[PDB]
C-alpha cells in the first residue's frame, strides 16, 4: 500500500498474509480473506504458480513475534474456472483456499463479511485497502499491515479514457487514483473494505495496479468486484 497509514492491530481481523515456502523460509506474496474458518478468499493470480502456500491469520508484522498469530497450509486452490494467467484484464481473478485445519477465531481473527450479490457501490463510496504490499512503486514490502482511504470509482468513469478504457470490466470495483495512495504489489489478493449501512464488508480483491507504477493519477487500484462471484463462492465452498 503506497501513501497508508499503519492499520491497529484488531482492526481488520478478516486480513490474512498468504506466504509461500522459500528455502528454509516462508515470504509473503499477497493478501486475503477469511471467509470461513476453513475457507480464504483471494486472487487466482497469487495462486498460478506451483509453490507451497500457507496462510497466517492474526498477522500484523510480518517480521516480529505478534503473539496472535496461527499459521495454516493450504489444501486444496479452487481457481475461478474462467481465469487466464495470460488475460487479467479479462477479470475472473479470484479463488478459493481450504486450509489444512480451521483457524480459532478471536480480537485478531474474524470472518470477512460479503456483500449480497449483485451490489454495485455508488461513486466515491469511503473503502479501505489494507495489506503488506509495497510501499512505493519498486519498493519494498511494509513489516507491518498498512490501510490507505481509496474511495470507489464508478465504471462510467473508471473504464473511460483517460482511467481505464477498456481495461476494466463491470465485473471489477475500481478504487483511489489520487496519485497519493493504492495498492501495490504484494496487496494483491487482499481485501478493499467499503462501509455499507453502518458495516465494513469486503467489495474487492485486490487485482491491479497500472504497468506504469502503483499510485498513477487516474489509473486507480482495481479489484475483483466480490459482489459478482456470491453464487460461485457459496457453490465452491458447498461441494468441497
Ligand atoms: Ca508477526
Amino acid at each position: 500500500v503506497v501513501g497508508g497509514t499503519e492499520a491497529q492491530r484488531n482492526s481488520w481481523p478478516s486480513q490474512i498474509s498468504l506466504q509461500y515456502r522459500s528455502g528454509s523460509s516462508w515470504a509473503h506474496t499477497c493478501g486475503g480473506t477469511l471467509i470461513r474458518q476453513n475457507w480464504v478468499m483471494t486472487a487466482a493470480h497469487c495462486v498460478d504458480r506451483e509453490l507451497t502456500f500457507r496462510v497466517v491469520v492474526g498477522e500484523h508484522n510480518l517480521n516480529q513475534n505478534n503473539g496472535t498469530e496461527q499459521y495454516v497450509g493450504v489444501q486444496k486452490i479452487v481457481v475461478h474456472p474462467y481465469w487466464n494467467t495470460d488475460d487479467v484484464a479479462a477479470g475472473y481473478d479470484i479463488a478459493l483456499l481450504r486450509l489444512a485445519q480451521s483457524v480459532t477465531l478471536n480480537s485478531y481473527v474474524q470472518l470477512g463479511v460479503l456483500p449480497r450479490a449483485g451490489t454495485i457501490l455508488a461513486n466515491n463510496s469511503p473503502c479501505y485497502i489494507t495489506g503488506w504490499g509495497l510501499t512505493r512503486t519498486n519498493g519494498q514490502l511494509a513489516q507491518t499491515l498498512q490501510q490507505a482511504y481509496l474511495p470507489t470509482v464508478d465504471y462510467a468513469i473508471c473504464s473511460s479514457s483517460s482511467y481505464w478504457g477498456s481495461t476494466v470490466k463491470n465485473s471489477m470495483v475500481c478504487a483511489g487514483g489520487d496519485g497519493v495512495r493504492s495498492g501495490c504489489q504484494g496487496d494483491s489478493g487482499g481485501p478493499l473494505h467499503c462501509l455499507v449501512n453502518g458495516q465494513y464488508a469486503v467489495h474487492g480483491v485486490t487485482s491491479f495496479v497500472s504497468r506504469l507504477g502503483c499510485n498513477v493519477t487516474r489509473k486507480p487500484t482495481v479489484f475483483t468486484r466480490v459482489s459478482a462471484y456470491i453464487s460461485w463462492i457459496n457453490n465452491v465452498i458447498a461441494s468441497n
